[PDB]
């Protein structure tokens, strides 16, 4: 179990909402899993009115990509901060032990890179986020967070120890955004990242987000970009919130098996209508679709979902089952 | 188990805080339970200063009435929207599967009605709420929500599988309200429901309620309208919050057995001082009274309870037990 | 089990963050444990800018001291309100049964004292707080709350019934503060406690704290006042929040065994990154340190932690373990 003598394997990361290919239950022994992530500071358009955010990301997306390893594996991450960026960054893994999650050992200025290795000895979905001394909240609410999933070597289990399996995994990062308004009542547009700082911290301190979005913008997971599934498929929905609480719900469905605190050595809860993700954590739910159609996946503070942006769609193909739900009489005039 | 061949039975709904008569454990097989609810848009007075709310309700109350069925039963609901109302409505049951909880099949304009049937295959307390496309948060925060309780056919159980029984059930709906203030610092009064919309959404977006009430108004469950019980009785307290988190507490008592996520196939937690209801869900607690007197049942964000309104009373008759609590020395001058 | 015939023992209270000496598992039978607490109204400096709070405390600290007894013991408290104070006070124990937690029997005006006895028949960490009729939220957010810990007579256990033991216990009270600003944008300073009332309630009603602190001020548990431990030691972290939700996290560590609702008859959850304390409750976590260094213990709403004050430090001595975490390559220029 000395990591220097284990087999090493490189994994290619994919952009949310997909998750890189991985095995659930595995016969493989422990290994050193190597990943590389590059920081990108960039301006992004977050709604249909043209509102912009001076964003900071891991690998160009919000959230950063999901990393998947098995319990007892070592994670080896190379963190690159290109010279085209303006600020220093680092990474704190909530799945790791010591040195402020790894943040003390990964301080990289623009033009530098560093490599960290840590043992992933606890199963579950964990947040990772950037945390530079003196500017922690700003880097996190500007987009620097993602999930590390550490699967039990034997896969997921129910409370009686029966195996659970998913057909597809999706990863959703929910972001509370603090975009300042000018004297004319319109959102401000900044030429540089540094220029947004002073106005943004003043808004953060009100604790009232201007927008709350899934994966980087209002409507990111709707219409053409909806998540997809089929009746009969079991989906794993991973949900991270690195700063603020949220309460996910699947309209028309349920959480069949849910780990709301996200830690797989604890028994899941079943049949949840709405679950709770604590700010600074990632949770996970399993659901097996039984009806076709469009489902909305949202934060069930409905103002936060419909007014501020935290809602997405899942489009499901299959046959309608009238034994679970049936329209007996369609809307018609009240009988007189 | 084809619903078309099961026995059908009509149930008469009662107004909160009571719950219609029902059996806990039942020897009866599955059935189609028929209910009817009528929407009522009306102006209501929500405090002792004369503040009004342009409200929207199921069956004229906030919350709407609690529906009770057993796991494996079918719910058959007729939803009526009279021609005296101005808006279109529908219903989303979190206990149902498919078609956005039933909302896609129950879109009724003023002057129409529709009938839906769904299988209640998961036990627990669930929220039901209205959710018309494009105006979801407004209909919900204006009062359109209630609870569906699906009891296990064998009744409630503790974590070791021992039977739990309640003598009385009460249902409390907690509502975060967003009442606009005019230029003179007083709450606005609207002539019609439609006229309140524009000002109300602006307040909703601040995420700061003006009032937070139990069952429709400040002081609804106090004084003459307090809930009642006797020492030795076991009470079931159902608590729904369709939009915002809340944290119920019984001053002078406890949650003996609590399902805070409200789903009865999971083991309850015991001896809770304060529990948590996620916005968009209903939970349930059991308590057996051991001391007489007045108890306060409230949201333990104390500003939310005492300043904004989320507090009620339970008045309990019986004999005082000095073995559980005794005043050794009543307040008196410090001895010099 | 008649309390009048049990042995009586007086306990000397210590100031947070320490907890008075006590046994975990005990062979001792039930007893009457006597404690005395004196109220102190005083002005305190809560940050490094000179901001003051007109505070109200149990025994001169925020939070008040932690009381520790074993399940089946009786608590006997003498509450003293000196004639140098201006307001009436009382105490509500969430661990007690009846008379609004004891508040109805402990109403003491300045110059008076009272003595209450109650049976501590439920294990767990409970909040105690002051609750004078008509001014409940103000006394609580001004500092009047603390924790009562009722240990199982057999000590703490894991979900399989295996014994858990801690080497040291620390107690942290988190306070949301509502300090008013004047017309010049600076925080107001009041000559008396009574003069702060009117402005303070107006700020409370916005539900937006100006500051959120651990143990009475920004930086209370940092630098020279950091908590301390050694690699290999198991620490018990008690966290109370009598009014508002919070989500504790140990950067670089985990919650090995956590009772987030704080009630020890329920099984703990393991491997948590971040846990949740409901406003109006106290929870508890155990952690065994495996790496030396500075750890930050904070509310993982990072704005609340770094901007508003809710963060502390734990300084741990010992040897670094490169098998759990290793810097493979220190920050260096990207290779060209
Ligand atoms: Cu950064
Ligand atoms: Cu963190
Ligand atoms: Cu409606
Ligand atoms: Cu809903
Ligand atoms: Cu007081
Ligand atoms: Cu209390």
């Amino acid at each position: 179990q000395d990591a220097d003598k284990l087999p090493h394997t490189k994994v290619t990361l994919v952009a949310p909402p997909q998750v890189h290919p991985h095995e659930q239950a595995t016969k493989s022994g422990p290994k050193v899993v190597e990943f590389t992530m590059t920081i990108e500071e960039k301006k992004m358009v977050i709604d249909d009115k043209g509102t912009t955010l001076q964003a900071m990301t891991f690998n160009g997306s919000m959230p950063g990509p999901t990393l998947v390893v098995h319990e007892g594996d070592y994670v080896q991450l190379t963190l690159v901060n290109p010279a085209t960026n303006a600020m220093p960054h680092n990474v704190d893994f909530h799945g790791a032990t010591g040195a402020l999650g790894g943040a003390k050992l990964t301080n990289v200025n623009p033009g530098e890179q560093a490599t960290l290795r840590f043992k992933a000895d606890r199963s579950g979905t964990f947040v990772y986020h950037c945390a530079p001394e003196g500017m922690v909240p700003w880097h996190v609410v500007s987009g620097m967070s993602g999930t590390l999933m550490v699967l039990p070597r034997d896969g997921l289990k129910d409370p009686q120890g029966k195996p659970l399996h998913y057909d597809r995994a999706y990863t959703i990062g929910e972001f509370d955004l603090y975009i300042p308004k000018g004297p004319d009542g319109k959102y401000k547009d900044y030429a540089t990242l540094a220029e947004s700082y002073g106005d943004t911290v003043q808004v953060m301190r009100t604790l009232t987000p201007s927008h709350i979005v899934f994966n980087g913008k209002v409507g990111a997971l709707t219409g053409a970009n909806a998540l997809t599934a089929k009746v009969g498929e079991t989906v794993l929905l991973i949900h991270s919130q690195a700063n603020r609480d949220t309460r996910p719900h699947l309209i028309g469905g349920h959480g069949d098996w849910v780990w709301e605190t996200g830690k797989f050595a604890n028994p899941p809860q079943r049949d949840l209508e709405t679950w709770f993700i604590r700010g600074g954590s990632a949770g996970a739910a399993l659901y097996t679709f039984k009806q076709p159609g469009v489902y909305a996946y949202l934060n069930h503070n409905l103002i936060e979902a419909f007014e501020l942006g935290a809602a997405g769609h899942i489009k499901v193909e299959g046959k309608w089952n009238d034994d679970l739900m049936k329209q007996i009489k369609a809307p018609a005039p009240i009988p007189r």
